[PDB]
Formats: C-alpha cells, structure tokens, sequence
C-alpha cells in the first residue's frame, strides 16, 4: 500500500510529445493497485518513475519518465491524478533552487511548513497563480524569487513567520 | 513507514562537532522511531536519520546522515541504521562513483541481481571485497566507476547486465 510515496498532482496526466518514449496502461479498480505495481515495478520493460490514475476509465497509466522529462507535456483532466516517483524527483539543490521540486516540508528547527494557498498563521502575496511553474503547491519548501537562502517556507508556528528548510546541495566541494 | 528509509545494518553514526542536535528516547521497536521521524513532531531539526539500538531498546534521532560532515560510520552489531532517502542524493553526478540511493531495477525494468548472490550471474563483487563502495542489498552501483553509469547484475538470465536509469544531477533545469 504505497499510494503515499508519490508526490500528487491533482487534475494532470501526461502526454507524449515523443513518439519515443513508451507506455503500459491496465484497466484496474483504485489507484493503489497502481502505486503498488509501479513500486514494485513487475511486468515493464522501463523504470517506473511516474502513474497516472484515470478515475473515468479506471486505468492506470505507468511511465520512464515524469513531469520534468524532455518531450513530455502536463495534461489537464477531471479525471486523472498523476504520482511521480520521489526517486526520480531530485531531492538536492542546485544554486538556490529556483527549480527545486522535491516535496521536504518541513523547516530547519522541525517546523512543519504552512500551505501556499493558506493564510493561517501568516498573511502573505506568494500566491501559488502569482507563481507559475515555481510549484508552490502543498506545504512545499520552496525559493520562488531564487533569494540567496535556498528553499523556505512559512511556518505552521505563529511565532516564526519563515523559515529556510534545511536541504542538501546536489554538489558542493 | 519503516521502508521509507534505507537500512545499513550493524551500524550507527558518532558525531565528532558536538553541536549537532540529537533527540533520544527508549521506545519498543525500529518501526515506532520510524513514525516520529517521518512525521518528525517533537524533534527540534529535521530528521534526517535514526539509529535503532536493539539491545538499549533506544532511538536516536538525527538531523544529518552517513554523507554529512562532520560524522562517521561505525560497526555496531547492535545497532541499525536508517537514513531519510530524501536526503541521500538521487540523482548522479558524472560517472556515479559515489552514488548511494536505494535503486534496484535496470533501464528495461528487469529487478537487479543482488551483489551477494551468484545466481543467475556469476561475479568477482562481493561486499567486503569492495569496501567503501556499498556493494549491499542489490543496489544500482558504480563500483570501479565506469562509463556509463550505476549498473546491476540482473536477474533475468539472458542478460547478464545492464545499467539502470538513474538521472544526472544535469538533466532537469
Ligand atoms: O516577504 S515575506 O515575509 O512575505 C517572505 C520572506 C522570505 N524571504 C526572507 C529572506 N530569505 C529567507 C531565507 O532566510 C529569502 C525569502
């Protein structure tokens, strides 16, 4: 039951802009059942680093490639849910980090991160369509306008309005 | 949420700069130190890592794991470790020498043949053979760092290896 080891974008498949890349696809009843076989990655000759769950036509759609692969293209949907791999979502920084999208939430000192679309505890204008493209979706530990810290959020504690999370350099010697 | 972490067994981490913060509490098992540490409510950092003593029955918690500085390894045959993958790289940066995440399927999606077993490929990469190197579990690996990237030996019979699809730190923006 891996379903939660995915990172969830609502409303969104992929579409193959590259004749290329390949595909399998399986009517099924719920999206666990796709979770698990992507997790466990039996009966495709590729890495599984994403699924679209289709809940109109009951399928699953298992991917080699994820919503940052070259040649591929976010699809709106009603009726998909699309998961990609956290293995396959770079979890290290590069620079600041204008373009980190791994899904680390929580602050240096452990404080869980406020959602983006909230204003509870802090008031603020980083409206996730103010955004686009910088991902602030979730709680998500993100550096929007690419500032000198890396990564931050605000904070779920009213008493520290933000915070930077605490996440590695992909290379620094 | 014990297997969101990747376990090195017989081990533990000392810190040499005493200032790196650490939460520990005698619980009951592995798993209940896994739970506080992925949902990390009562730690005042961000869980990176755990160690579970066996014979203590302790947890310590940490917020750094096997590749920061200012830490090392230990052989403890009482111990584990279990380190938070979103902060071992996923990602490798050029030939893969130093790549140490949890990936274990091929390119063609065949599960990978672990190191410590001769079946169905027989092989000159025993763990202790090559130390330093991580040849555990049946990791992807790139032990004498070779052209194309962490590779397996694979447990389709027909074919002996292959290399796995692991991204660059590169690829993505
Ligand atoms: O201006 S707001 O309070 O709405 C957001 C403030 C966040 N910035 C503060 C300075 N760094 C944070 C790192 O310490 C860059 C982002």
């Amino acid at each position: 039951n891996t379903i939660h080891e995915f990172k969830k974008s609502a409303k969104t498949t992929l579409i193959k802009i590259d004749p290329a890349l390949k595909i399998k696809t399986k009517k099924v009843n719920t999206a666990d059942q796709c979770a698990n076989r992507c997790t466990r990655n039996k009966g495709l000759p590729f890495t599984c680093k994403a699924f679209v769950f289709d809940k109109a036509r009951k399928q699953c759609l298992w991917f080699p490639f994820n919503s940052m692969s070259s040649g591929v293209k976010k699809e709106f949907g009603h009726e998909f849910d699309l998961y990609e791999n956290k293995d396959y979502i770079r979890n290290c920084i590069i620079g600041k980090g204008r373009s980190y999208k791994g899904t680390v939430s929580i602050t240096k000192s452990g404080i869980k991160c406020q959602p983006w679309s909230s204003m509870i505890p802090h008031e603020h204008s980083f409206l996730p369509s103010s955004y686009r493209g910088k991902d602030l979706q979730e709680n998500y530990c993100r550096n929007p306008r690419g500032e000198e810290g890396g990564p931050w959020c605000f904070t779920s504690n009213p008493e520290v309005r933000y915070e930077v999370c605490d996440i590695p350099q992909c290379s620094e010697v």
